[PDB]
């Protein structure tokens, strides 16, 4: 009869709506403590830039509107601070005011809150702020004065690269700070390699595998584990979040994976009448049926919608993610799905990789761009665990489409027979997607074999030789060009194994088919020379 | 072995060099009759207009380069002309020479040829021709002069649309003729009036529903059949294409649909050691399980590919194609996957719609264009049949995902479990894909009850009455009450009445329906509402 909704955004105003529209007579109370009601906060980097120009393009519908459309009773500056799952009433902070509202079911929807990082000084610092509502909004905006210069971002995730992005996008001297080895720790290294170097082009300082360990100088000081130290008029923090669980904890809400609330398959928690979405809960990573986060904008819409569906009666079930995440550093796009070659190993499923480097349309039509994809599989049978994407154009289409195929429980050999939108202007015949199984085909049959960036150095030092196969237009490496090599081939050692190398592995496996079959051991370097010298420039 | 493949383009040559990289001891010889293999015959009506620039750009690669990294025996100006099954050898006309090869196996991809009209005066017209190779490019190239001014394209097809696209931007009055009742027949009506709207829109002129019956004056008069006359300097007949089948009929070689080669699993014909690939076979269109004809790039390329892992001794199996193409028309993108309406009808499948009017990012990021997406759909058991997608960007994207969405065999239910790469550059959290599913599952389970626009009149002429909730910022006898003052004003209404609800979207005529039906009143939605109406039946 009266649903009360704690959490007025993603997961609880799909909820809320959702709900309207299945029972026109419940009374639906949405509770935001902060000061608006459907904001769309994933639009707040843009507006630092410029890119979105007024603030009021952020709110994507207002509280008049909402009661008209929909008639909800939305409360903006309520901060509920106390659940009583028996007496089925809960207690809100309003201004001054205390207040006791009794509900029928209790939709948990409060989202994450961010990592509190273990820094020295944080409490004296005057210039450090996280930028994840409208209220962040307004001190990070008063701190952007024409005197302000440098600015430092800490965090190397997704959401920290656009802020990185935008506020050099102001004329900031941006530095970026990152715990991890990498940039993007959702990506390979090799993978994000390819965002460094589009950093670095931009003038964008990346510091990696060092953590900020103090506030010094009210903050105009940032202290690295190594004693470096950064200058900084302005700092951001996206060092990631943790499920906002306070309030579920003290009503005695069962939490699991990291703090987030459990639910069942039909969403609700352990107590009675109170389900939970969102980033605040435990979801099922589909990919090995195994408890994950997912703090993304597309589950928690869906997982709203679905809860909805539940309470008003209807058989729904929360099924699980994947996980789908994009972003774009100035000149180029990274996004993945599933799991990386890191992760998928790390929850210890047995895994593939291949690399493949293409176009987003046809060579021959003007305005083509490189792209740069990978699979992770299984390989026996072929299963697909995740894929990563790197380009200026074409990276969310291939990634969204490896996605779908993941939730069709479309193996490799499935790759080739997709059929996409081959016109010169939009692609390619054999599409770099089908590419990627193609590739990975010839892997688990055996037709190829290939080596790892990660394991070049080590077989070149137990007795293994490159062999460069590029047109004459490494050190100890043989060179002998594709076009020859059927007919140089008798220049090649029986007796050693080869790790061949262009400038893509397109034709280096070319190759490797010429020497397998004429009884020389060969590999095919995954990557090739491209990918070798992005995230290996020394060796 | 010895391997010999007639025809050397997207099949033949996709067999030609994987057959290489499994076999490096087997001889492989290319039969192509026209002057070379592996031209990029796609990209012909670009250099019509001049987007690509050099004609060297279309050889992808040379035919120095093939033997040097394939050591393939490619033989251009050879067409073949007779095949022995039984004693395994293939006649060859090379200039004057008639040569004899013999082979242990035979790959057919001669393709497809242009079907020709019964139009009067097409052997003595000078200015028809038809673009399919570099020969009809030479041809074509003759006609494109300082003086030439007016050009007409006979079939609004996805290739004619390139054609007449290419032939404007060359500064040409340009005219498009189509048998059919409007442009793109793969399309669903309502569809392709947004193609007719963007032609108009670039003063390309549209007939439809006429057919041409005479080439008066040696081409430069064109008559249909209303009587109607068209001045052409150049007329580019893009009226559909039927496989190339002489050969293999005159060798015992079964056909089927439309002429196409019979193959078996493995790409196998009914003649030992022949094989087939490419636009010249017979398909199993995998939504109905029946022959089809689908001449595109991608399946030839994959079948090519294939066949080669069948002589070689793998396990491949010959699965089928759903069918996805694309065409952009100046700022516009037209796409399609699968069966439409009209087709899902015509096979006797039973099928339900849904549209749906989104943007291909986030509102509040600048630069969103509209998109224009439609699903056909099984009303019970949410299998999908295919989709339709419109709009300047994003159309690429929305129907490969769908056309991966089939392949997968997802219904409706799964649509809305699809995560994407939701940033606000790139999409929504609820992308238009998403939405398809919600809406389609609405109608599946009775939440909401949908007209289309063809259903309209007759509704309304029953006795139903249309309820516009369009913000007061036309139809004739309908009742208007913004959504806004809806809830409020809902006791105006007679609830013995069957109302349908319109808006400009069907989204918000959908919020109310909603409020209807659990005020006891009887509504349905009107799919894709006013806009969709308005542009299909003005
Ligand atoms: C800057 C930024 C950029 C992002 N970009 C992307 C992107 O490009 N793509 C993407 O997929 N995701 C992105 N996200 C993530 C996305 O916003 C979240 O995954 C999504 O909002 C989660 O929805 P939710 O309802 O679980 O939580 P939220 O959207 O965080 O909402 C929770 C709400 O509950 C309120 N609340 C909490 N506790 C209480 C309480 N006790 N009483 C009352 N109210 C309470 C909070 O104030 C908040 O309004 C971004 C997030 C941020 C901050
Ligand atoms: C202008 C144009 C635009 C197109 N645009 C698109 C598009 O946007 N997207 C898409 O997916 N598809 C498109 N296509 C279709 C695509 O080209 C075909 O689907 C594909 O090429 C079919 O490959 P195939 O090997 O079966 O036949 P083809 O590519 O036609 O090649 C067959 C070859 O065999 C040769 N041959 C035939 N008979 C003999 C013989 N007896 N002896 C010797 N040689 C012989 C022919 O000369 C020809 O070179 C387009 C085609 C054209 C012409
Ligand atoms: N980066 C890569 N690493 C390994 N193999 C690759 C890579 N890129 C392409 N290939 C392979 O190289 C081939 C590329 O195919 P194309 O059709 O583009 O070129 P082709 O005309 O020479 O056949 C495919 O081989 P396969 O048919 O034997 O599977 C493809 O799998
Ligand atoms: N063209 C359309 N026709 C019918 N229904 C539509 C259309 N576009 C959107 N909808 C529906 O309208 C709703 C769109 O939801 P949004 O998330 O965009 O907005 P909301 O905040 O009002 O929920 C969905 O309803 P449902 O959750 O009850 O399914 C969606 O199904």
């Amino acid at each position: 009869g009266k649903i009360v909704i704690i959490g007025g955004v993603a997961g609880g105003m799909s909820a809320a709506t959702r709900l309207r529209r299945l029972m026109e007579d419940a009374e639906i109370v949405v509770m935001e403590k902060g000061p608006f009601v459907s904001f769309a906060n994933c639009g707040l980097p843009y507006y630092v830039s410029g890119e979105i120009a007024e603030r009021e393009q952020l709110l994507v519908q207002t509280p008049e509107a909402l009661k008209a459309r929909f008639n909800l009773d939305v409360r903006p500056h309520h901060e509920v601070v106390a659940i009583d799952p028996i007496e089925k009433v809960i207690t809100v902070k309003h201004e001054t005011e205390i207040l006791t509202e009794h509900y029928d079911k209790l939709i948990l929807s409060p989202g994450a809150k961010p990592f509190v990082p273990p820094i020295t000084g944080l409490a004296e610092a005057k210039n450090v702020f996280s930028l994840r509502n409208v209220p962040d909004l307004d001190q990070i905006m008063t701190a952007l004065t024409p005197e302000t210069k440098r600015a430092v971002v800490i965090g190397a995730g997704f959401i920290g690269l656009e802020m990185a992005e935008n506020l050099q996008k102001r004329g900031l001297e941006v530095t970026l700070v990152e715990k991890a080895p990498h940039v993007l720790p959702p990506l390979d290294e090799e993978m994000a390699a390819f965002v460094k170097a589009e950093l670095s082009k931009n003038n964008v300082q990346v510091i990696t595998g060092q953590s900020a360990v103090a506030f010094e100088e009210e903050g105009q000081v940032i202290r690295l584990e190594d004693g470096q130290t950064l200058a900084s008029d302005l700092t951001i923090l996206s060092v990631g979040v943790q499920p906002e669980n306070t309030l579920a904890v003290e009503a005695g809400v069962a939490t699991g994976l990291r703090g987030g609330i459990v639910v069942d398959e039909h969403y609700q928690t352990n107590q009675p009448d109170i389900y939970a979405v969102g980033d605040a809960i435990v979801v099922k990573q589909q990919i090995t049926q195994e408890d994950a986060l997912i703090s993304l904008a597309s589950p928690a819409n869906r997982q709203g919608r679905q809860v909805a569906d539940v309470i008003a009666g209807l058989e729904r079930k929360n099924q699980g993610s994947i996980g789908t995440a994009i972003v774009r550093v100035f000149d180029l796009t990274a996004a993945s799905t599933g799991l990386s070659e890191r992760a998928a190993k790390a929850a210890g499923l047995t895994t593939a990789v291949v690399h493949i480097s293409g176009k987003d349309h046809a060579g021959y039509y003007p305005g083509a761009t490189d792209l740069q994809l990978k699979l992770v599989f299984h390989p026996t049978t072929g299963e697909i665990y995740g894929a990563q994407g790197i380009g200026a154009k074409g990276v969310d289409k291939r990634i969204d489409i490896l996605a779908t195929a993941i939730k069709g429980q479309l193996t490799i050999f499935d790759l080739p027979e997709l059929e996409f939108t081959y016109a010169p202007p939009f692609g390619s015949a054999k599409d770099p997607v089908n590419m990627l199984g193609y590739a990975a085909m010839n892997l688990v049959e055996g037709l190829s074999e290939n080596v790892q960036w990660y394991e070049l150095s080590n077989e070149l030092a137990k007795g293994a030789v490159l062999l460069d196969v590029r047109n004459p237009a490494f050190k100890n490496a043989v060179s002998i060009p594709l076009n020859e090599l059927r007919e140089r081939l008798e220049e090649l050692d029986k007796s050693t194994e080869y790790i061949v190398s262009c400038h893509s592995g397109l034709r280096s496996y070319i190759a490797e088919r010429m020497l397998k079959q004429a009884g020389i051991s060969a590999k095919n370097l995954d990557g090739a020379f491209a990918l070798y010298r992005m995230v290996k420039p020394e060796e």
